[PDB]
């Protein structure tokens, strides 16, 4: 070779030519005599609700997070110490971002008393792609909401109007607990509810 | 002449042939085409909305419009029961947060209403800029998506009757929201006066 | 001497003169300062609140905060009307869910109430450790944010009267939130029984 084109270099220092190549520092380095690149970029991982389409090469947020549907089937028990019952009941299900829905629709109950709880058992129920665990709520603060519920008190065939209202309270184990405060009352045999919806705090 | 060199470049005369080549990091870059090459660059994912890359200083971020959207429909608020209907020229506004869309009723005094019925809002027409009507499409079938209460006032022959509306979001159908008014308390009356009230629903668009 | 040369190293015999150059690819590589260089060296954006970096793992994340943030507020509620006004004292709880706030009341008994009325609660001060009064601001100046319905029985000579109140985040000034409560069913009484009751409103802080 006669002479060197850059990055290649020739120096001639004490009558002796030396050949040597010339990099950017910060880019690269000399690793076991070999030209390596200084810090080689690992590319994150992503945790859910965020997520890699490796097909487009896009990050997004799942969509299972802006909406994901359910049902529980099982007996919604009302408590109180002078009177306790169950009835048959499906609930409908939605987690919407990091809240979870309850939607009930119209029901025909046994009375109840002027105040009393509702306990809703998780353990077992759920719809396929459902673990109880999935209805905790990420909180203890009681109430974590309140709704009302539009009733009417059937009292020897006469329909009453009136309101119940209602807080989800508390979670134990898998059973959910929506007390009743109270709200307008009359005496009655048995209960028509409108449908309602509750929803709670719940980050799973 | 070039005497010696340094690495990278060595030179092993073996063979009876001196023979120079550049010695670099197999895995980091491959020659093809005998030229230096990066062996794997890599591509940086782009994004998909809420999600957003801002440029300007190479941050990733959540979009601020998906905290908070804001807009109105003004149209007329359809109330339909088969023995009683009737149009009233409205002004809702309308907020976007994460992946819920609010509707806020301001007071209204309207014609009477029935026991029960449905009150539906036209989306097809009436939205503000910057919104189209699959703006306000649900995210789920399930009936109801949402319920609240509504506090009103009968009135009849000049007393006013404080009484609630309970009010469900049922459907939506090509643009049309429709909002069941399942009961609650009620009386004769010749005209309602509605305090103002909001009921928002899941909406992913 | 060297007799040969390795790609990436090649010579040009060009004009009786042999000129030994480095081969590199146009695209990946470039000589700056007589240096071989990266040619567009690529920097990892960073992430503002929600998105976070796990730098222990690697890995992007929304924040855990952002599903569930609590506190609490202890202060004096004011009540206010131009015939009647008290401050009652009471510790609410907060949570701060998404772009939510919600507030959570316990029951209490207060003084008696007007028809109608507002209740103020002044965040300047009372917030507990980690929340500053800005945290409180909704992202909305729409009127109303959010309404909801509160229980109450009215105590009036000895009687307990059952009935409701609509109430409905209607402005925040200066730290200080305002929820009007536009009425609801009323009778004369003494003082006032208030069932549990949770409030939410748009909050992107
Ligand atoms: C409309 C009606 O039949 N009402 C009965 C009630 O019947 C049950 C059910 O109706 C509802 C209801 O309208 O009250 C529907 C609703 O979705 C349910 N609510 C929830 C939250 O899931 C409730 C609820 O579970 C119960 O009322 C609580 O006690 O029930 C009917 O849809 C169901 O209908 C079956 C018919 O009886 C049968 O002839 C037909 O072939 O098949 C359908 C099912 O596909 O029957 C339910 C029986 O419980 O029952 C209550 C007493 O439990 C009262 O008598 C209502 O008057
Ligand atoms: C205060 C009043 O005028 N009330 C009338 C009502 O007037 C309409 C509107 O008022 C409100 C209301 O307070 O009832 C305001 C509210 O934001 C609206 N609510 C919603 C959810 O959109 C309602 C609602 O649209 C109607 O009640 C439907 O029945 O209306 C007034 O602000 C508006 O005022 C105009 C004046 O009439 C005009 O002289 C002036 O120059 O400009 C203002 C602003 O454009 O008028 C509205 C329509 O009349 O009207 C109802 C009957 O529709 C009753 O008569 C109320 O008593
Ligand atoms: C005694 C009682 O339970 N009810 C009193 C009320 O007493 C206050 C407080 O109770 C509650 C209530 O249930 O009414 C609890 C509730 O969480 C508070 N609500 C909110 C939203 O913060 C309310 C609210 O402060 C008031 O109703 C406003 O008027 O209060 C009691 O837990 C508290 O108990 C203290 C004991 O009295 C004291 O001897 C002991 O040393 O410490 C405990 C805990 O600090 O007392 C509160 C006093 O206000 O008070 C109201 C009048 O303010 C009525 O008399 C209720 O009947």
């Amino acid at each position: 070779i006669d002479s060197v084109l850059p990055p290649l270099t020739v120096r001639e220092a004490s009558g002796v030519r030396t050949l040597s190549f010339g990099y950017d520092t910060s880019d690269f380095t000399i690793i076991n005599s070999v030209l390596s690149l200084r810090s080689r970029l690992t590319l994150p991982t992503y945790r859910y609700p965020l997520e890699l389409d490796t097909a487009n090469n896009r990050v997004q947020v799942a969509d299972r997070f802006g909406m994901r549907t359910g049902t529980w089937t099982g007996q919604l028990q009302y408590q109180h110490p002078q009177l306790s019952w169950r009835a048959n009941v499906t609930l409908n299900l939605m987690k919407v971002d990091d809240w979870l829905v309850l939607s009930f629709s119209q029901m025909t109950t046994n009375s109840i008393m002027a105040d009393g709880k509702f306990v809703i058992n998780f353990v077992s129920g759920l719809s396929s792609g459902w673990q109880t665990g999935d209805t905790e709520p990420s909180s203890t603060i009681d109430p974590l909401s309140t709704t009302f519920a539009a009733v009417q008190f059937l009292n020897n065939g006469q329909r009453i109007d009136a309101f119940r209202i209602m807080g989800v309270s508390e979670w134990t184990d898998g059973e959910l607990e929506i007390k009743n405060y109270g709200g307008t009352y009359t005496g009655h045999t048995q209960v028509y509810w409108a449908p309602w919806t509750i929803m709670y705090p719940c980050n799973v």
